[PDB]
């Protein structure tokens, strides 16, 4: 059962991406136990990230481990395609796109072409990331069938929606996304790719290590605990309290996100503090 | 009752912007009684349009005409503050943006935050883009009410909503987007930001000059015969179908739009011209 | 243009109609300008009104006028065919049903057998009740194309919606009853059937006769204020705040609504009142 | 554990309950390991029976079992608490409704008003059938924890939703109702109120003794067997298609659902049993 972390970008104040703050997260996520790393998924700002910005923290990441999941989607084939043809000069784990995003009514057909394009040129395993709370399209099997699909991030709430890939794509890899169902992806999936991973990886480790040990019970305790979580940092914005929660639990600055993913200001950030306390003061009790 | 294009952007086969087409757009669209030209809309691909591209729009329309509003809206603040700085010191109607879009589950605050910005920096009369069904947020009047708001442009199927901004903004001018409403917001807004303006400008101009003219049943017979093209060209993608249309309705041509929007292959461009011939011709018949 | 009101069912304190109440409350609304009744409408509380319940409606109805609509929809298609086969014997209208509803994934063809069941042994025109935010469908033009619909109620928000039954079924009457459309229903349609036709009847007839008239501007500046009311509604429940604006603004009780639909209790009744008064105000001044 | 049976409504030809069949039916569940059977919930066609049709088919299951959770939803409160009283005088598992239906845009306050009133009247163990896609209200924790709640029987495909009832209400049994969730649901709340029970008990009760054996992957191949199964169902109505494979898995005759809840047809029926082989092969072979 695969951990992956979709790794947040730290940027700086001017919002400039902090790639030294990059590479210290990323090692100690490994450290802590996660498998791989989603680089410029939607927890790292991917659709708001430039192309160099991208291909940069590809770069940054790289020093630190080879496994590597590069996502490369924007609004312009052309630049994708950039991108796809200088992640083929790297050894790394695969590369992944969301669907085409924001124009409404798109025929299907598009959506099948633009991945078609990815892996006529890509000499890397394809991933696709399903996410249609964030596209707004949900990428069926029946598209994925004529393509080389290797593995699927999916970010769903509808548990059975990840499993139906599982049947009809024969042995390709699938991965929930959703924080709040890691227990059941753990029990169901291949893995899960759960942005809390930034934060708390020790936690869904330790879910990962008790399930492997038939310790349910315990590993179900802790994501009650998850999801109660969850519920406070919707909030604030879950991706910018996220970067305040790194810092609180991990120890070390990864600096703020970048507007309009607008970062939790001192007050929001002592806020969110005072709320998870009780949460945070249960958790490190059941996870030493 | 103004009539107002969101101007699509001509690509070439490498999908590079072809400025020249255009302005040769442009100008056949004014001379056909377009009131104003709204650059980089969704019609005109904006989210896709890198932020030179974006300028470079506004650029190559500025050697044609005065009557733009400059729509600047991406996923980094900075580029937009930088467009919002480059359209200060040029002489157009006014600057405007859609929310932001794709992330999910952004506090209210976070919209609000991003208009304000916008706001603060721009000399010019700020417009509001407000698309629900592509950026996943819907901008409340209570953001609104806090801002130097001019106009709004709302592209919504649900006419009481566009109708209800000009209860609550005194002053403030509304446009609906539907080309499906078209008649109806002429009727009681201040007027359409409408994308069959860019390959049926004469039709449009003629249901606000019939309805001036108190011909209000001739206006309903244009708008039945424009609900039946929408129609017909969601099969193919509305904004992709445009381009073929505009050179087959208005005899010059404007490229193609750039993948992920994919172009119409030769084969789809025939398929919709056969579609449509009867309905081009009944539209002939009422306007010439 | 045909002003169709959706009458509500009058209720005594133990939930038992009260006919009487019906009776008067219907011959005023006619004598206020009300062309024809929808018996038994969501607003009549259709659903909630038994086999029996519905037959007495339409029988007390018929004493005051012969122009009544009779929705007999429920969820056991029996019951249906005794209420349509009642019906025959009725010089009425026509018959109406809304489509199966609160059962979730019901196949398409479901919907189509269900009307055509009604259409084989009703000797009345047939009307189409559509109002997908209550039954979980929509009723494509495809499906009615095979029935002999003379009519069709469309509650819904888009107005290109019903704008479509009109050009796809020929000589099909459609009447939009959303209360916040009615200008523009008046100036597209064949007429409304909204249910605030109930307690302002000489508004909305006033509006009719303004767009009769060519004065559009006043028939909107109505619409502006039905919109404002139809906002204070919702926060108390639309169809039980009728009731008691009935007594407010006609001057003669029309008893309660039915529990799940809870009256207002006396305070939330004068809360309404003290909410609307401004409204009432400025509607009076404007219509006397 | 449990393994709760949403029990089918047998009806003949005519659309009369023939209570002999589901007497039979009941009989057959219980002998194969089901452990409560909820009377008149969805699959039961609960909102499509009569007062009446409702009472007696609790009338007839009490000759059988003493495991019975009675649904007594329907739109006049007056109906449902007649059935309230009535079911006082028996020896039952608990009292059971959906929230009020059909009507949109109710207040909270009404739902909360409607359980109250159930609450107040019933000597029975107080169950909440929550079915958002159905009624098209969620009811929310908030009502709940003023209410005497002891089970929540929760029909939604976001898993995290029902083991949030869980941590927000101390005590409260918690079963989710999708088919295609139930190896998550028996692996993290008290249970599942499943339709599919009606036709493969011994499928879902094997699921929960592998699982109580720790045999997790021997319990997931047959939730994959089954979702490919609700998938195949889907087409033809689920509940419709309920009827005919209770004759086919279970070998004796259950008759028909009642339009609008329309039959198989001869072809319908043999096109399923095609379709479903090939399942049904590899099902028995995991099961015997
Ligand atoms: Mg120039
Ligand atoms: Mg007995």
């Amino acid at each position: 059962m695969e951990i992956i972390s979709p790794i947040i970008t730290p940027f700086d104040k001017q919002g400039k991406v902090n790639v030294d703050a990059l590479k210290t997260h990323a090692k100690n996520l490994l450290e802590k136990g996660i498998d791989a790393i989603f680089v410029n998924g939607t927890t790292g700002l991917g659709p708001a990230l430039s192309k160099d910005e991208k291909r940069q923290n590809l770069n940054a990441l790289y020093d630190v481990t080879h496994k590597l999941i590069f996502q490369v989607g924007s609004l312009n084939l052309n630049d994708v395609m950039e991108l796809v043809k200088f992640s083929n000069e790297m050894d790394i784990l695969g590369v992944s796109s969301h669907s085409p995003y924001y124009f409404p009514r798109l025929p299907e057909k598009f959506l099948a072409k633009y991945y078609e394009e990815i892996a006529r040129i890509s000499s890397h395993s394809l991933y696709i990331y399903n996410y249609p709370a964030a596209t707004g399209y949900d990428i069926p099997p029946s598209i994925l069938k004529s393509l080389p699909v290797k593995g699927i991030k999916d970010t769903n709430q509808d548990l059975a929606h990840s499993l139906e890939y599982k049947l009809n794509l024969p042995g390709v890899k699938v991965y929930n996304g959703s924080n709040t169902l890691i227990y059941y992806s753990l029990l169901s999936l291949d893995g899960v790719v759960a942005s809390f991973t930034n934060f708390i990886p020790e936690v869904i480790v330790k879910q990962r290590d008790l399930i492997k040990q038939g310790k349910l019970d315990d590993a179900l305790r802790l994501q009650e605990l998850i999801n109660r979580l969850a519920d406070i940092l919707r909030k604030y914005g879950s991706i910018s309290a996220i970067y305040v929660l790194v810092n609180e639990f991990q120890g070390y600055d990864v600096g703020y996100p970048r507007p309009p993913i607008f970062p939790l200001t001192d007050e929001e950030a002592l806020s969110l503090k005072r709320e998870i306390e009780p949460l945070k003061r249960k958790i490190q009790e059941l996870v030493h």
